Protein backbone atom coordinates (compact mmCIF):
# COMPACT_ATOMS: atom_id res chain seq x y z
CA UNK A 1 0.00 0.00 0.00
CA UNK A 2 0.96 3.61 1.14
CA UNK A 3 -1.77 6.41 0.05
CA UNK A 4 -4.22 4.22 1.34
CA UNK A 5 -5.95 4.60 4.44
CA UNK A 6 -8.41 2.35 6.46
CA UNK A 7 -12.24 3.06 6.59
CA UNK A 8 -14.58 2.68 9.99
CA UNK A 9 -15.08 -0.75 11.28
CA UNK A 10 -18.63 -2.20 10.48
CA UNK A 11 -20.67 -5.18 10.49
CA UNK A 12 -19.68 -8.22 8.93
CA UNK A 13 -22.64 -8.68 6.23
CA UNK A 14 -24.26 -11.90 5.66
CA UNK A 15 -24.80 -12.27 1.61
CA UNK A 16 -26.75 -14.62 0.38
CA UNK A 17 -25.09 -16.43 -1.98
CA UNK A 18 -28.40 -18.26 -2.65
CA UNK A 19 -27.12 -21.44 -1.03
CA UNK A 20 -27.38 -21.29 2.61
CA UNK A 21 -24.74 -23.73 2.52
CA UNK A 22 -22.33 -21.10 1.10
CA UNK A 23 -23.64 -18.50 3.39
CA UNK A 24 -23.08 -20.02 6.46
CA UNK A 25 -19.45 -21.43 5.40
CA UNK A 26 -18.75 -17.48 5.11
CA UNK A 27 -20.43 -17.66 8.53
CA UNK A 28 -18.94 -20.15 10.50
CA UNK A 29 -15.38 -18.58 9.69
CA UNK A 30 -16.71 -15.15 9.59
CA UNK A 31 -14.58 -14.06 12.44
CA UNK A 32 -11.47 -13.97 10.63
CA UNK A 33 -12.92 -12.18 7.73
CA UNK A 34 -12.13 -8.56 7.10
CA UNK A 35 -14.21 -6.13 9.35
CA UNK A 36 -13.11 -2.83 7.32
CA UNK A 37 -12.06 -1.87 4.21
CA UNK A 38 -9.09 -0.14 2.72
CA UNK A 39 -10.21 3.48 1.32
CA UNK A 40 -8.93 6.63 0.27
CA UNK A 41 -10.03 10.20 0.84
CA UNK A 42 -11.99 12.67 -1.78
CA UNK A 43 -9.22 13.94 -3.69
CA UNK A 44 -9.64 14.28 -7.48
CA UNK A 45 -10.75 10.60 -7.98
CA UNK A 46 -14.08 9.86 -6.30
CA UNK A 47 -16.24 7.46 -8.41
CA UNK A 48 -18.63 5.09 -7.41
CA UNK A 49 -18.26 1.28 -9.04
CA UNK A 50 -14.91 1.76 -9.88
CA UNK A 51 -13.42 2.91 -6.86
CA UNK A 52 -14.92 0.13 -4.69
CA UNK A 53 -13.69 -2.63 -7.55
CA UNK A 54 -10.37 -0.76 -6.06
CA UNK A 55 -11.05 -1.32 -2.24
CA UNK A 56 -12.08 -4.77 -2.89
CA UNK A 57 -9.27 -5.26 -4.72
CA UNK A 58 -6.49 -3.38 -1.92
CA UNK A 59 -8.64 -4.96 1.08
CA UNK A 60 -8.38 -9.21 -0.44
CA UNK A 61 -4.25 -8.05 -1.65
CA UNK A 62 -3.57 -7.02 2.05
CA UNK A 63 -5.23 -9.62 2.98
CA UNK A 64 -3.37 -12.13 0.58
CA UNK A 65 0.06 -10.81 2.11
CA UNK A 66 -0.57 -9.26 5.64
CA UNK A 67 -2.89 -12.44 6.87
CA UNK A 68 -0.49 -14.87 4.45
CA UNK A 69 2.78 -14.02 5.56
CA UNK A 70 1.19 -15.44 8.81
CA UNK A 71 0.68 -18.87 7.27
CA UNK A 72 -2.81 -18.40 6.82
CA UNK A 73 -3.56 -18.57 2.88
CA UNK A 74 -6.85 -18.21 1.02
CA UNK A 75 -8.07 -20.06 -2.13
CA UNK A 76 -10.07 -18.93 -4.92
CA UNK A 77 -13.98 -19.11 -3.68
CA UNK A 78 -12.64 -17.62 -0.18
CA UNK A 79 -11.16 -14.55 -1.74
CA UNK A 80 -14.81 -14.26 -3.83
CA UNK A 81 -16.67 -14.37 -0.82
CA UNK A 82 -14.47 -11.57 1.10
CA UNK A 83 -14.58 -10.02 -2.15
CA UNK A 84 -18.40 -9.73 -1.20
CA UNK A 85 -18.18 -8.71 2.24
CA UNK A 86 -15.62 -6.13 1.37
CA UNK A 87 -17.51 -4.70 -1.90
CA UNK A 88 -20.79 -4.78 0.85
CA UNK A 89 -19.02 -2.83 3.53
CA UNK A 90 -17.79 -0.62 0.87
CA UNK A 91 -20.80 0.54 -0.93
CA UNK A 92 -21.45 2.01 2.48
CA UNK A 93 -18.59 3.38 3.48
CA UNK A 94 -18.58 5.42 0.03
CA UNK A 95 -21.99 6.39 0.38
CA UNK A 96 -21.32 7.75 3.95
CA UNK A 97 -18.34 9.99 3.02
CA UNK A 98 -20.52 11.31 0.13
CA UNK A 99 -22.84 12.90 2.98
CA UNK A 100 -19.69 14.58 3.93
CA UNK A 101 -18.90 16.04 0.26
CA UNK A 102 -22.17 17.44 0.45
CA UNK A 103 -21.25 18.89 4.09
CA UNK A 104 -18.09 20.84 2.39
Amino acid sequence: LGGYMLGSAMSRPIIHFGSDYEDRYYRENMHRYPNQVYYRPMDEYSNQNNFVHDCVNITIKQHTVTTTTKGENFTETDVKMMERVVEQMCITQYERESQAYYQR
